[PDB]
């Protein structure tokens, strides 16, 4: 089979990982390493690089012909645990090492996700993978998102032909939250710093008592940046196949249907997703596709766009 998204203006992709990987090429056709390129997955013990799963990731993307975004290189959970208790200057030498590493080793990144959760997960906390680096970036500084300015930096100067993505959840399900949002753009834009606004859109940011409206009237914020969107980590719940048809029906063509969404991820697709005990997943464990997936083909199938 093609996948979904096959003859569309904009991509339907999927994190990739072990569990993820039967059948993907005939489903997605873009995608995101679910875990392996967190910079704790690469780099657990310093100095050496673990790049195993993380190559599998760039190396089956390679194979199917499909773009490949690198996730994630600043974060606040899944840092490594060593780099927690170096003085900034020292901490700061080790970041500019993995940019420059993994700018080296793929050379091919069609979106570079180079900070995510600036508003929910700075590197701040000093807990199990927090990194605890922010003040290596400079801390919140002047404009008060210095270290995403930072983070930025060092990107376009070690990625210089690679589109750069700041990524997000809880953004299109408040207006406030979209300020919010919009003011770090506004910062990194000042330096023209970034290419790509993502949103995440999880099971948790689409429930029904915030209005679909609301979502749409805040990509129409975004949007006014010229920036190109992406729906990067989109799931909903099947407590029963029912209420999954219905909130894919509910949810997904707003983002869809967005001229300025160029991609949307799906947040994994079978049993072993994040949200696996919320049946998030699309196929049974027996194999068999649910409601929701028959639906979604053929509501691409009929949504090709431009
Ligand atoms: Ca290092």
């Amino acid at each position: 089979a093609a996948p979904l998204a096959a003859t569309a203006s904009k991509f339907l992709g999927c994190a990739y990982g072990a569990q993820q990987a039967p059948g993907f090429a005939q489903y997605w056709n873009k995608l995101t390493p679910e875990n392996g390129g967190k910079w704790g997955s690469v780099e657990a013990v310093r100095d050496q690089m673990d790049w195993s799963t993380l190559d599998a990731a760039y190396r089956f993307a390679q194979a199917n012909q499909m773009p490949f975004q690198m996730h994630v290189m600043v974060w606040g959970n899944q840092q490594p645990e060593w780099i927690k208790t170096l003085r900034p200057a020292e901490q700061r030498r080790e970041i500019e090492q993995w940019f420059a590493a993994v700018a080296q080793r793929y050379p091919d990144i069609a979106l570079l996700e180079v900070v995510n959760e600036p508003l929910n997960d700075p590197p701040s906390k000093a807990d199990t993978g927090g990194g605890n680096y922010l003040q290596a970036l400079g801390g919140n500084g002047d404009s008060g998102w210095e270290w995403v300015l930072q983070s930025f930096r060092l990107a376009r100067r070690h990625f210089p032909h690679t589109k750069l993505m700041i990524n997000d959840y809880s953004i299109t399900s408040s207006a406030q939250a979209t300020q919010k949002y919009l003011q770090i753009v506004r910062l990194l834009q000042r330096e023209n710093l970034v290419d790509a606004i993502g949103v995440q859109e999880h099971a948790f940011e689409t429930t029904p008592e915030v209005a679909v409206s609301v979502h749409r009237d805040n990509l129409d914020a975004l949007a006014a940046t010229g920036l190109p969107i992406y729906i990067t980590e989109f799931d909903l719940d099947g407590p029963t196949d029912a209420q999954q048809l219905a909130d894919y029906k509910r949810v997904f063509p707003v983002f869809w249907e967005h001229p300025a969404v160029h991609g949307i991820t799906l947040w994994g697709f079978r049993p072993g997703l994040w949200r696996d005990k919320e049946a998030a997943y699309l196929i049974r464990a027996d194999g068999t596709e649910r409601p929701a997936l028959t639906w979604l083909r053929d509501y691409v199938a009929a949504h090709p766009g431009t």
